[PDB]
């Protein structure tokens, strides 16, 4: 039978509209969103140009009120050059976004006293999350300490770091983390398959025992989300490939076939893209949302799927076992079995909704 699942969430996408609009735009990518059951996304702003100003954040708005499917926010990006520019725009994002390593980015901030500036800057109150691999995860921490806050780690793919972030809830400190599918079931194993063009993403793909060390460690993982990280395949494939994978439409399906395997439970899943989501971002509910899977359905992931402009997937091959049959988005069915029935702009900036916004101290 069918499992009714709430509105999941996905707190990191690359929607990559404004500027890269031929490898997503908010429509396409939101489509794949919702065929992944996901009704909600927050976009992250390394676009053309990158959201990393109060003028940049108004034209996403804009576009993305125009564009998209389901409901999203919008993060705000950190430069070398914006710290303590953000105040008056910051309440209305996502949350602050951190470049702190190379990768598909023209927003890395080389100094650490750059980092602590943000951290000072930025409303303590609001999220910020970091694109932090290895001794830069400590580093950053350091940092959120310093300054006294909390900090949020993108997509955790290796055994070290989510030892480090393990060592560092057990002293009570305020880190939260998440990690992304081709991190929990893709290895070094698969780059004969990949290629280096294809197999290009930061952070790179682990050995097993990362793979292996990430499952054993799911109580310290926050949350799954996708870093839906479209390029064409073209670019991929070409001399200087872009790092990132599509996942938006393979991750649900990914973790359903762990479920079913009774890798982790519905509830632990339901936590990670859902609950836990919500609580550290100050996602606001859903009305009337929900989302039916079938548990039952076995199918091969196949070359790309439907929706994302991507038009490839690193999990091409994999057996899966569940499948995203509809989605109902307040009160509207989104999506049924392949066919997305919602239009470009039927999705909402959930931060402008009243329960959208952080509360604070006055
Ligand atoms: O972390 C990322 N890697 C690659 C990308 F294209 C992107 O947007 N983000
Ligand atoms: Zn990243
Ligand atoms: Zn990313």
């Amino acid at each position: 039978k069918l499992v009714r699942l709430p509105g999941l969430i996905d707190v990191h996408v690359h929607l990559r509209e404004p500027g890269g609009t031929h490898k997503e735009d908010f429509a396409s990518g939101t489509a794949a969103a919702l065929a992944g059951g996901i009704t909600m996304v927050c976009a992250m702003p390394n676009t053309r140009p990158p959201i990393i100003d109060a003028p940049a954040l108004a034209l996403a708005q804009k576009l993305a009120e125009a564009g998209a499917r389901c409901d999203f926010a919008l993060f705000l990006g950190a430069s070398s050059e914006n710290a303590g520019t953000l105040g008056t725009v910051a309440g209305s994002a996502a949350g602050l976004k951190l470049y702190l390593n190379e990768t598909f980015s023209e927003l890395r901030l080389d100094s650490v006293v750059q980092w602590m500036e943000h951290f000072e800057t930025w409303p303590s109150h609001l999220p910020i999350v970091a694109h932090a691999e290895q001794q830069t995860v400590a580093a950053v921490l350091m940092v959120a300490q310093l300054t006294q806050r909390s900090v949020h780690i993108c997509h955790v793919a290796r055994k070290e770091e989510i030892l480090l972030i393990k060592a560092a809830k057990a002293r009570g400190l305020p880190v939260t983390c998440e990690v992304a599918p081709h991190h929990l079931f893709l290895s070094h194993d698969d780059l004969e398959r990949l290629g280096p063009g294809k197999g290009e993403v930061r952070p790179e793909l682990g050995s097993r025992q990362d793979v292996e060390a990430l499952w054993e460690n799911m109580a310290v993982i926050d949350c799954f989300a996708s870093d839906h990280a479209p390029h064409t395949l073209e670019e991929k494939c070409g001399s200087r490939p872009p790092p990132g994978f599509p996942g938006l439409e393979t991750m649900l399906p990914l973790l359903l076939t762990a479920v079913s395997e009774g890798r982790l439970s519905l509830d632990d899943l339901l936590q990670r893209l859902h609950h836990n989501p919500r609580r550290i971002f100050h996602l606001p509910p859903q009305e009337d949302t929900y989302v039916e899977v079938d548990l039952e359905h076995e199918w091969t992931i196949p070359s790309h799927m439907p929706f994302s402009k991507a038009h490839w997937t690193p999990f091409e091959g994999q057996k899966v076992k569940g499948t995203v049959r509809r989605v109902v988005l307040r009160g509207e069915v989104a999506y049924i079995d392949g066919q997305v029935l919602v239009p470009p702009g039927y999705g909402q900036d959930v931060r402008k909704w009243p329960q959208g916004a952080v509360p604070q101290l006055p």
